[PDB]
């Protein structure tokens, strides 16, 4: 509250620590179906059902410029990547399976590098 604050936890390297990941996440090579976004033109039904498109290449520029307060908006970002993926695929697709496998590749470098 007011004049009362729990011990700063340093964050100086959280910037370069996620640029990290992000490059682990780009070189996997199940990466191939999050590297650019979504063409909303030659893919039908992507534009109306998800609502909030986001790709490797989105989260990069982002990340690079800025636009990311802290490491859990940027943890965010990358968790929707997947949610938007098992909405439109099926689990028992190249697809449905590179963004699991994705996922889980993600949440064990997180906890390892930051819990």
């Amino acid at each position: 509250s007011m004049s009362v604050k729990k011990p700063k936890r340093d964050d100086s390297k959280d910037l370069a620590l996620c640029s990290m990941i992000l490059t682990e996440m780009e070189t996997h090579e199940d990466a191939w179906p999050f590297l650019l976004p979504v063409n909303l033109k030659l893919v039908p039904g992507y534009k109306k059902v998800i609502k909030k498109p986001m790709d490797f290449s989105t989260i990069r520029e982002k990340l690079s410029s800025g636009q990311y307060p802290n490491l859990e908006t940027f943890a965010l970002d990358v968790r929707l990547v997947f949610d938007n993926c098992e909405t439109f695929n099926e689990d028992d697709s190249d697809i449905g399976r590179a963004g699991h496998n994705m996922r889980k590749y993600f949440e064990k470098k997180w906890t390892d590098t930051f819990k």
